[PDB]
């Protein structure tokens, strides 16, 4: 079934010390997260660049890693029920907070952790180039050759287009119908590895280190080994849901060229352009498209998805 | 069905500033072109070199990019009807002309834009290496394994042999029959990714910036933001059709070695050599073979082709 | 009388080895050509640049020799009858072919050798600065001071504007009348050293190394000392004549500034601009203007011209 | 059917000038060779190294290209009948000799051109990685999945083990039976791309530049453009056949590691070792194994083979 998605967003210094701390702390955070039976996996992204749309963002490019002074991370964790995410944080607060605190010296912005429901998903399981033979064999054996997926390689060997949209209040349904039609047509593009639409349902105060006065002081005054009061979060997930409604259109591609011209199909192919125009008419903001590298992931979330 | 092909040809300075302007302007031109419902896609080529034919052109080689002071571009746009191309230019003149003008500082020759009908096509859809599993699965599911194409990777991950021919008046049919037989046999060569024969039907004056006196002065005197009178083109497409008849034999290959020895098959394999000799007997000019890299493309033109 | 003109065109690597082979082979080719009594001289050009027309060809300039990776040559040979050119090639094939073959290692494109009739000529004999005193003295002695020509120095000490035009079918007469009027007025410009209009009547297959299948294989397989069958040319000169009709407007100037502003007179002097506009209205292609340096020449062709 | 094989062997200076002359002359020679209807293709090899057999040849290694002062070439040409090879040389002597003469400045040893019959062949057609999808599709379509070959990439993208053997007179049959059994078992090794056994039937004097006194003087005294008397070869092909009998065991592999451990299977796998021991017992000389790179080839010889 469709899991809920929590996305922890942050901006840190782009220097080796930052990536060294990803390697030490990241695995720990994920392992603590896996303590909860509602946890169904994760997909961690590093932003490598921005889609320039010609020169609409002429100062940007798809790979800005060599020039950029900061690095932005977007950590997806997948949950049977979004409430599981909230429960996980509170049950494992002592570990989580102290782990995330060691990121402090590198933090510029964040963490900010919106929660999303998936209202549309066309996402295959990941496979390495070594696996396709067995996958093909098995699917033919069981008479389901139509279930043979594209090869979507895990661990930094494909790229993601992360497309931000905010929609005019009252136009949500028009956006949702048009985006689904758009993605259903978009899957014909070469190198297309899947897509899903995320609809924000709220924000996790605890995951965003957003407490009341008490917790705020505890955060600011912390030596690193004392938890803020996890009950000092002053709002529930839904209370923080944004209006205008926010969506993420998440599309995966074989490489940055397939991404560039693939996403471009909604602009270059007249038939698809007409359909995608219905999406554009509903927007307050966007589309703004970040290029992401899914470096670290628990691929089994797609197994939960496709069962 | 078979679309018509417009090929915008130009020669520019081989320097970074030239490629920077491709990235800013190219996408825009393509997007304006897609405004017309007759537009069915594009395939943009950079010439990387010339086929030396041993040492017949001993100063040349397949990859001359590192030494060359100029770059030649050949932009294919595909059209349901060639008249659509002409209509598109005129309907969107304000945008098109001002966009193509920003190429000015880099121009050495061109633009020159002949129009072609396709009289023969054996061209598959493009696919990335990640797609073949799903393509195989789908074709077997629908009982059409014979429709499984070779893997013809988009976005600069294959090469094109662009073979110029002009034919002795009265020998057109002999050329056309012999070239089709040749290409039907040539498809056995390893790394063969498809072929098509383009027959020139005329030239687009408006696409070639070839106006009467009035438009010419407007072009030369332009600050960049004023259009020449698009009605000052003094000839129709067919009026500019060349005699001797011109053809392009367009053949795609996995790599430059497969191209070199593949094209060479018409010279090295006695059986095919005899057939290809019938082509040679009809020529006023050629064969002259440019090596092209199809870097930017709207792959969906092949979908229109193969329906 | 007016001779016919054969122009051998080729593009070679711009490196010392190329010019070294000009000095060894060129003289030989010219000496073999002089075996035929119909040969009345030659004028060999190196292209040094392209007229930018402001920034219409902004990447170009009049002298591109220092930056260019290639060099283009245009070798005019002059003939009492164009048939003499064809006869010369065949009578001296063994020498000619083997000589032109040694250019192989430097060839990028060509050779291509169109033939032209001169439909208008205002071209003086060449003289060195040392000669004018005797020329003046002689002309006054014989009572013909009006026959004292401008000083048109031979051997790379002046420059040529080589203006390509292709004309809309049915507009040839309008072009020819308007171009003659244009050149008759243009001769008032400072530094004007003469002009002529060349009208293509066909192409020499043998001079262009364009044979049937048999000759083509012989060319490609040649060790350098075996002639292709000179009777394997499959078309006559006129059979290759182009439609749209092609013309060369050949204008000579004291220097590149006199050329730039001189040619510019058809754009800058209202009276002449009106007349030249009639030329512009007839064009399919052009004007495209190459800057040439006439380095090596047999000046006596002008003696034949002006008798 | 099984073609006959001529192998032109030579040793030249390992310097750029040598490879430059391969690119100019090689294509010509192969094109002249293709004049004969008995010509069914070629496979040209550069020796990159020697199989060291542990340290039996401790001074050698599989890739010696960076250190070696010479380069050895082995050019296979394939023929319907070995007599076709002899006829081809004589019919095209003037071209062939003059072409092969330009190699002179680089020659250290050779040319030497033994002729061979194929007494065993397990060799697939070549295919590029882009082709396998269509090959798979076609073979399943025609109900022959057993005829789907390994992917044996052409043009320098695989390697060859060239194993020299000479056999004790009277032991030929034992050698032939044991080598076939060996190769039938060897095909199980990973990366195995095919094998064949060549049995020498003679030597081509004309291909080896081995004439009588008259031809020898003509060779030594040649300016480069005069043929030795091709009728001055003093022996027929079979008259030069060697005793002890010579064989080449030609095995192709995905890469040098697969080659090393693959060939090693006859030494490391007890079962296969016992069988291969029967080969060893028959030998006067060998096995001596050269590592070859098949850079230039006419892949269609395998099409003739497998029909
Ligand atoms: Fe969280
Ligand atoms: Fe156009
Ligand atoms: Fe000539
Ligand atoms: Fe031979
Ligand atoms: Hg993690
Ligand atoms: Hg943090
Ligand atoms: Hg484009
Ligand atoms: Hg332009
Ligand atoms: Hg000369
Ligand atoms: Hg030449
Ligand atoms: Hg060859
Ligand atoms: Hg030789």
């Amino acid at each position: 079934p469709k899991p809920y998605v929590a996305i922890n967003m942050a901006e840190l210094k782009n220097e080796p010390k930052t990536f060294e701390m990803f390697a030490s702390v990241g695995p720990k955070v994920c392992m603590v997260t896996a303590r909860h039976p509602g946890f169904v996996g994760f997909q961690n992204h590093i932003q490598i660049g921005i889609l320039p749309f010609g020169n609409r963002y002429g100062g940007a490019k798809m790979d800005m890693t060599k020039e950029s002074s900061t690095v932005r991370v977007l950590q997806y964790t997948f949950w049977k029920d979004w409430k599981d995410h909230e429960e996980m944080h509170r049950q494992n607060w002592s570990y989580l907070f102290r782990l995330c605190y060691s990121c402090a010296s590198q933090m510029i912005w964040g963490p900010w952790e919106p929660i999303y429901e998936i209202i549309y998903a066309n996402m295959p399981i990941n496979t390495e180039m070594t696996d396709f033979t067995a996958v093909v064999g098995k699917k033919f054996a069981e008479g389901k050759p139509l279930d043979i997926p594209v090869i979507s390689q895990p661990y930094g060997k494909r790229v993601v287009a992360f497309a931000e949209h905010s929609v005019i209040p009252g136009k949500e349904k028009q956006f949702e119908d048009a985006i689904v039609r758009t993605l259903e047509m978009l899957k014909k593009a070469p190198g297309f590895l899947g897509a899903m639409v995320l609809k924000e349902i709220g924000v996790s105060g605890i995951g965003s280190m957003q407490f009341g006065a008490k917790g705020f002081h505890q955060v600011l005054e912390n030596p690193g080994s004392l938890e803020p009061d996890p009950n000092n979060v002053m709002y529930s997930v839904p209370e923080a849901k944004n209006t205008p409604q926010q969506y993420i259109v998440h599309v995966e591609w074989a490489n940055t060229d397939a991404l560039m011209f693939g996403m471009g199909r909604v602009l270059l192919y007249p038939e698809l352009r007409q359909v995608h125009d219905e999406v554009l008419d509903t927007l307050v903001y966007g589309p703004y498209i970040r290029i992401l590298n899914p470096m670290m992931e628990g691929t089994f979330w797609r197994e939960y998805l496709n069962e």
